[PDB]
């Protein structure tokens, strides 16, 4: 087999005449050599600019900027000089914010936001909000996100949501687009560069994350569990690179039937896996507006599905234990199924091992075969992150790591080509499925502590 072949206009076509050309500082008034807010003048800036019948461009040049919650709009065009500088505005009533927001609260249609020569910085080192996002998409389409790095200091959120929107009574996504050239430093574990909710014939290419996973297909908004409305399909991707985290692409459905995908030129050094695939589940949530314990969700949920129906819950998310008997129920009571993914095929793949990737616990047990003593991995200390056991750093496991439930009327699969390993250990795994034998020769809550430097990289 080999990949289909594309070109650019098959996702994004640019406009062939504009009406304006305006300067952000000449002709509205931002100020990029202090340390105060430029929202208002971006602002308006957009708002002029979509109003004129054909739209137009607006060049960002070369400063220290500070913006949030901007509303972008149709037929707006965005560049940004090479040795730009973008901050987020401080906020503090708590809640999730996100510099910029694509058709999230209206329609957008026809839009681009670039960078100039090699790219400008988006820096949150200097930032007190832990609930930062850099994009955020809902209804738009036929548009264009390229060119910039990420400093990253560990925020809650991935960088581009890729997300769902409602109207009318029903969801609303983005379809035709592309993101490439991203570059992103320090990402927390459980999140990364994209993370995809609801879309149709995107190209996501040359997109790197050192920390987490660069490409999440992991769909799980609330919102389309309960519209049954959203997921992805006719998605393309190349040159996907993970650094110092857990994959570089991933594929989890959750409860959403997605579509096709297909994956060109992935590549990591000192990642738990290149390649990652988790099975689709039924997860119950606990009501926030009702009190329970562990014990106590787990038995809410026993008492509906029956005994030995409900996985240990964890921080309340209870998964329904894997068994078609189970599942039959819940679908019933529920009205709720395990996800999946269409045809899915990842051409190339190439891990380099290093001893500083991001693990989970039910990744541990396999180092059973080549680190027999469990050397070099650490458990980062209660100041670094408060819930214990949810992440640990360590050797790379695998080129590739597969947990759907092949001999299930559940299952989806991923087909890999041309996977290789570099400096791995004698005796380490290749393909993680399954069927893998492990067994437990780590500590798990009595191992020794990753030092300060080791955890903030
Ligand atoms: O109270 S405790 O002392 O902590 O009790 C301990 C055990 O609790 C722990 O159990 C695991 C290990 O650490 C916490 C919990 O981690 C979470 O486990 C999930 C199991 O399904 C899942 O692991 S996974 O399956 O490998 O993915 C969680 O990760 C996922 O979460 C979301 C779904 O997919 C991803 C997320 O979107 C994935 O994370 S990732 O994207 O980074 O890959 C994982 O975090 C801990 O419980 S806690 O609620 O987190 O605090 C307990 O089970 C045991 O019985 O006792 C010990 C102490 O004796
Ligand atoms: O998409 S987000 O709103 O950014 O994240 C949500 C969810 O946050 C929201 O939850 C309710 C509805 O609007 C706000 C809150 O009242 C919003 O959070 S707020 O910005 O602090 O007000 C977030 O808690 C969850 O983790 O993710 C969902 C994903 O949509
Ligand atoms: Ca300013
Ligand atoms: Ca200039
Ligand atoms: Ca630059
Ligand atoms: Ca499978
Ligand atoms: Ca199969
Ligand atoms: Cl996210
Ligand atoms: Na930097
Ligand atoms: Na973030």
């Amino acid at each position: 087999v080999s990949p289909k072949t594309y070109k650019d206009a098959d996702f994004y076509v640019a406009p062939t005449q504009q009406d304006v050309n305006y300067d952000l500082v000449d002709d509205f008034g931002a100020n990029g050599n202090d340390t105060s807010d430029d929202s208002n003048a971006l602002q308006r800036a957009i708002n002029a600019i979509s109003r004129k019948p054909n739209g137009g461009t607006l060049l960002i040049p070369n400063g220290t900027y500070h913006f949030l919650g901007i509303q972008m709009k149709s037929n707006v065009h965005i560049r940004v000089e090479s040795d730009v500088i973008i901050k987020p505005t401080w906020n503090g009533d708590g809640k999730n914010h996100r510099l910029f927001e694509v058709g999230v609260n209206n329609i957008v249609r026809n839009f681009s936001f670039q960078g100039l020569g090699n790219g400008f910085l988006v820096d949150f080192k200097d930032s007190r909000d832990k609930n930062l996002a850099v994009f955020k998409l809902g209804d738009v389409r036929n548009y264009k996100i390229s060119n910039f790095t990420i400093d990253d200091n560990k925020t809650i959120f991935a960088s581009i949501l890729v997300d769902v929107t409602e109207r009318n009574g029903r969801l609303h996504w983005s379809r035709n687009g592309i993101i490439e050239r991203i570059k992103q430093n320090n990402a927390l574990f459980g999140y990364g560069l994209i993370q995809t909710y609801g879309a149709d014939n995107i190209l996501f290419r040359n997109l790197h994350s050192e920390g987490g996973i660069a490409l999440r297909m992991e769909t799980d908004n609330l919102l389309m569990k309960n519209y049954k409305q959203g997921g992805i399909r006719n998605i393309f991707a190349d040159n996907i690179r993970c650094s110092k985290g857990l994959a570089a692409v991933m594929f989890g459905p959750h409860f959403m039937k997605n579509g096709d995908v297909q994956v060109t030129n992935v590549s990591s050094v000192s990642c738990g896996s290149a390649v990652r695939s988790d099975s689709g589940f039924v997860e119950l949530f606990s009501p926030t507006d009702e009190v329970h314990t562990r014990q106590s969700w787990k038995q809410a949920v026993e008492s509906k599905l029956g005994r030995g129906c409900a996985q240990t819950p964890y921080a309340w998310a209870a998964r329904v234990t894997q068994k078609d008997a189970c599942l039959d129920k819940a679908k019933l009571e529920y009205g709720i199924e395990p996800g999946s993914f269409g045809t899915v095929k990842v051409f190339d793949v190439t891990a380099r091992f290093g001893y500083n990737a991001d693990l989970k616990q039910d990744q541990l047990d396999y180092f059973s075969t080549s680190n027999p003593m469990c050397k070099r991995v650490c458990l980062p200390t209660k100041e670094q992150w408060s819930k214990q056991g949810q992440i640990y750093i360590g050797p790379s496991l695998a080129a590739v790591i597969d947990t759907t439930p092949e001999t299930s009327k559940y299952d989806y699969d991923v087909k890999t080509f041309n996977v290789k390993r570099i400096n791995f250990p004698v005796n380490s795994h290749k393909t993680i499925d399954t069927n893998t034998e492990s067994s437990r020769v780590c500590n798990y809550y009595g191992m020794s502590e990753c030092s300060s430097s080791r955890w903030e990289r």
